[PDB]
DNA sequence: GGCTACAGGACTC
DNA sequence: AGGAGTCCTGTAGCC
């Protein structure tokens, strides 16, 4: 199989610069503001200019204020980014009817049956990049490899503005060579896990006993490592098709009193419906962060679909049962709706 | 022994 | 110390 994998680069960054191209060469960052105090929240991402001085996703706004005081600090408009993805996965269905949508600003195509070999394959890359920078004026990076996983590292590698075939020979390369953390779906609690049992590349796998590495890190994703250095994995390019849509807000402060509490939940179920849109979820969890950030949740799943009226009283119950079995006062409450009516 | 439903761990974006 | 969404797994009831 021949797989190209598009990742769009710095890409709600980059979405701002086309819509007001007076940030070219700047440094831009997209921020999450939680509402909480002036500044509150985190990056979603960065651009170049601001992220090679260490402002990278997930940090909170003032630690980036602190390193770039001058930069451009916008907050993201998801539903814009969104739109400009919609439009960019469309151009990209032209080139393959084998076409996976994998996420906001990424898709692997199969195109398999489009071209005979890797140097066709490159030129078709070269071709969806001018396509996609005549259209919106986006720039993507381009991997293409033997299966989906290989040619998500291909990307990596040529990431921003690049384009990289991994060929056959280079996958073997990669197996002994590449950093085993840098695999996808490898973060760094599973990276030091393995290096607990001596494991640095994909190879070490294949020689540590199964038992030993399924200990550890679980069975699925052993066998996903191993098939992996066995040069032996596959994995399907199909349509994703969303399980479950959520919210979860940041309270103005930490509380764990159920009135208190309600109105932010109640909020997050009406945003919720809405994004529903004539899906029918038969399932709710109601999800709180704790004021020292864990995660807990109950859910229930009933036999028909969720009205929104039960919604509301089921989600109290839910939190109820947190309140109950809980003595840590709440600072995040939402709610995720799931096992959609087949409509 | 292996379904199912639920709660939490871990990963991606 | 944001927020959205997905897949896996330990546990216990059940067959
Ligand atoms: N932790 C993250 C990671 C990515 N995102 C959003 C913002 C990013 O532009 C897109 C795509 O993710 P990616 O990791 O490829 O980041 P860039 O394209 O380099 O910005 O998703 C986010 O909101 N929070
Ligand atoms: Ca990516
Ligand atoms: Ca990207
Ligand atoms: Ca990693
Ligand atoms: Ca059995």
């Amino acid at each position: 199989m021949i797989v190209l994998f598009v990742d769009f680069d710095y890409f709600y960054a980059q979405v701002e610069e086309v819509l007001n191209p007076s940030l070219k060469g700047k440094p831009v960052v997209v921020c999450v503001f939680s509402g909480r105090f002036e500044d509150s929240g985190a990056v979603a991402t960065a651009n170049y200019e601001a992220r090679k001085f260490g402002v990278k996703a997930g940090i909170p706004i003032v630690e980036a204020k602190k390193i770039l005081p001058n930069a451009v600090y916008l907050p993201m408009r998801k539903e814009v980014y969104q739109q400009v993805s919609s439009r960019i996965m469309n151009l990209l269905r032209e080139y393959s009817e084998k076409i996976e949508i994998a996420s906001i600003d990424e898709a692997y195509l199969d195109i398999s049956d489009k071209v005979r070999d890797y140097r066709e394959a490159y030129n078709l890359g070269l071709e969806i990049k001018n396509k996609i920078l005549e259209k919106e004026k986006i720039t993507v990076t381009v991997g293409i490899s033997k299966n989906k996983v290989f040619a998500k590292i291909a990307a990596d590698m040529a990431k921003p503005n690049g384009i990289k075939v991994i060929d056959d020979e280079e996958v073997k390369r990669l197996i002994r060579e590449l950093d085993i953390a840098d695999v996808p779906g490898i973060g760094n609690i599973t990276a030091e896990k393995l290096k607990k049992l001596g494991i640095n590349k994909l190879v070490d796998t294949l020689s540590i006993e199964f038992d030993k590495l399924k200990g550890m890190i679980g069975e699925a994703k052993a066998k996903y490592l191993i098939s992996l250095a066995r040069d032996e994995y596959n994995e399907a390019i199909r349509t994703r098709v969303r399980k479950s849509i959520g919210r979860i807000v940041t309270m103005k402060r930490n509380s764990r009193n159920l009135e208190e509490i309600k109105p932010y939940l109640f909020r997050a179920i009406e945003e919720s419906y809405y994004k529903l849109d004539k899906r029918i979820p038969k399932a709710i969890h109601v999800v709180a962060v704790t004021e020292d950030l864990d995660i807990v949740s109950r859910g229930r799943t009933f036999p028909h679909g969720i009205s929104k009226e039960t919604a509301y009283s089921e989600s109290v119950k839910l939190l109820q049962k947190i309140l109950e079995e809980d003595e840590r006062k709440i600072r995040r409450i939402g709610v995720r709706f799931s096992k959609f009516i087949e409509a």
